[PDB]
Order: C-alpha cells, then sequence, then structure tokens
C-alpha cells in the first residue's frame, strides 16, 4: 500500500472506501479500493483478465496484512454527478443514446464471459472527456457479496432492482443488468429516478404501479416467487408516453423491451444494440467542468 500516494478520497462506495491515488513507481493517477477468503481473491483475481473499452480496468488486486486493495483506472466523473450538473437543461438527446449504446456494449462484453455486475446504478458508471462511458465493479457483487447498508452504514439504494431479485429469485441472470441499465436510461432522459423506493416493498409497488401489477399472462411462473404475495394489490399498466415522455417511439419501444417483467421475454444486451433506436447513434463530446 507503500507504493501509493493517496490524493483524496472519492466516495464510499459499497465494499469498502475508494480514494484517487497516485502510484510511486510509474507516476499513474488511479483509483484505490479498499475492501479475505481464497473464493473471492481467485474470483476477484480472473477479473484481471475481463478487459473491455467500455469497462472499467482493475489494474492490480493487492492483499496484504489480510486486508484487500483493487486497484483501477481512474475516471474524472461518475453519471449521477453529470446528470446533477445537466439538471436544468438536461442531457442532449444524442450523448443519452451514445452512452446507452456504450454500456450495452460492455454489458453485452460481460455477459458473453457469464459475468454479471447485479448493482448497476448511475454511480458506477464513469464518464472522460472523450465521450466514452465505463461500467465499474463488475463482477464484485458475485464475489463478495451486496449489502443493506454500505461500510458507512449508508443505505445501498435499491432504485436499479430488477423484480426477479426483489421477488426473491436466487438464480437471477444477466437480465438484471439489462433492468437496471433501462431504469439508468429513463432517469436521463426525464431527470428523475424512474423508481425511486425507500424500501423493498415500495420499491416493487413503484413497479407496479407504473408496468402494472405482473401476473401469469405476462410472467409465467410469478405467481410461484418465494416473495410473491397474492394479497399484492393489483394495478393497471400505464403508457410508456407518460412514464418518459419527451422520447421518441423508438426510445420507449427499446425501453419498454429493457423493462419486460419475465426475465426470459427481457431484450438481451446484444440484441438491443441492434434495436432501430441506435440508426442514427454517434459520438459526441460531453461538457465536463473539472
Ligand atoms: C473529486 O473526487 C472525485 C473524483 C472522481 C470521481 C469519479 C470516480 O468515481 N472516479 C473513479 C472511480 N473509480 C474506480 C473505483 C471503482 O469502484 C471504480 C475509478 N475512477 C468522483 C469523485
Amino acid at each position: 500500500m507503500e507504493n501509493f500516494q493517496k490524493v483524496e478520497k472519492i466516495g464510499e462506495g459499497t465494499y469498502g472506501v475508494v480514494y484517487k491515488a497516485r502510484n510511486k513507481l510509474t507516476g499513474e493517477v488511479v483509483a484505490l479500493k479498499k475492501i479475505v477468503p481464497s473464493t473471492a481473491i481467485r474470483e476477484i483475481s480472473l477479473l484481471k483478465e475481463l478487459n473491455h473499452p467500455n469497462i472499467v480496468k482493475l489494474l492490480d488486486v493487492i492483499h496484504t496484512e489480510n486486508k484487500l486493495y483493487l486497484v483501477f483506472e481512474f475516471l474524472h466523473q461518475d453519471l449521477k454527478k453529470f446528470m446533477d450538473a445537466s439538471a436544468l437543461t438536461g442531457i442532449p438527446l444524442p450523448l443519452i443514446k451514445s452512452y446507452l449504446f456504450q454500456l450495452l456494449q460492455g454489458l453485452a462484453f460481460c455477459h458473453s464471459h457469464r459475468v454479471l455486475h447485479r448493482d448497476l446504478k448511475p454511480q458506477n458508471l464513469l464518464i472522460n472527456t472523450e465521450g466514452a462511458i465505463k461500467l465499474a465493479d463488475f463482477g464484485l457483487a458475485r464475489a463478495f457479496g451486496v449489502p443493506v447498508r454500505t461500510y458507512t452504514h449508508e443505505v445501498v439504494t435499491l432504485w436499479y432492482r430488477a423484480p426477479e431479485i426483489l421477488l426473491g429469485c436466487k438464480y437471477y441472470s444477466t437480465a438484471v443488468d439489462i433492468w437496471s441499465l433501462g431504469c439508468i436510461f429513463a432517469e436521463m432522459v426525464t431527470r428523475r429516478a424512474l423508481f425511486p423506493g425507500d424500501s423493498e416493498i415500495d420499491q416493487l409497488f413503484r413497479i407496479f404501479r407504473t408496468l402494472g401489477t405482473p401476473d401469469e399472462v405476462v410472467w409465467p411462473g410469478v405467481t410461484s416467487m418465494p416473495d410473491y404475495k397474492p394479497s399484492f394489490p393489483k394495478w393497471a399498466r400505464q403508457d410508456f408516453s407518460k412514464v418518459v415522455p419527451p422520447l421518441d417511439e423508438d426510445g420507449r419501444s427499446l425501453l419498454s423491451q429493457m423493462l419486460h417483467y419475465d426475465p426470459n421475454k427481457r431484450i438481451s444486451a446484444k440484441a438491443a444494440l441492434a434495436h432501430p433506436f441506435f440508426q442514427d447513434v454517434t459520438k459526441p463530446v460531453p461538457h465536463l467542468r473539472l
């Protein structure tokens, strides 16, 4: 750990804390996450091989005095801060589209390697001056676990959790990441979180109030899920034109497919990349004031 010079606290992610730091030998500026079971060590070691331009590179894994440090490529800003800074005028549609397109490329890559994120949220989406956006922390939830409260007692957000996770499916799939990304896509467009639940049942019921309480017609097998209760209120579905208003029919169609209830009907990252919404995708440069 002696090999790095801490510059500043970046934040309190899930898993421990994150600092901006400089490698004393290379001069490289990195992000150091302070998180150990052998199982976690081996799984974390395989993430070092998962390199893609839209995945935050894990540079090195350091285990000493049996604490764990993950060294990552550094990016100057996250999407949560960028959305907050863009709130008065909104992120231009072409930039929303580029960001969605790149995040689906990242997801398609990890998913083809059978690696899931499981806890996607705007804070783990990092951006640079060039117009790139990258996913951070892929594979970590499978390596260690995802808390109720962070290490700082901060409340882990439920806003982006897929309904099969909320209903107790133990063996959820790559579709949970598509759901979280859909929720993010909608938030970029409207400038308000889609489903801002403050409890697991509030999260589920906000989903139901917008997309309709799921049943056996739209989601075969849903009434047999572990946490499904027949006493759930039955709400009617709303139209997407009311849910993410400004967005055109190509975008609403894609969003609807990223938000299908049945994990098996939900679009894959690979199929989402071919959706007609990306017919005019481009790569604009964002306005970043660092
Ligand atoms: C000025 O204070 C900050 C500087 C940068 C940022 C954006 C950020 O979070 N940058 C980052 C984080 N990471 C790694 C840690 C692993 O979870 C992903 C790499 N770059 C936030 C705050």
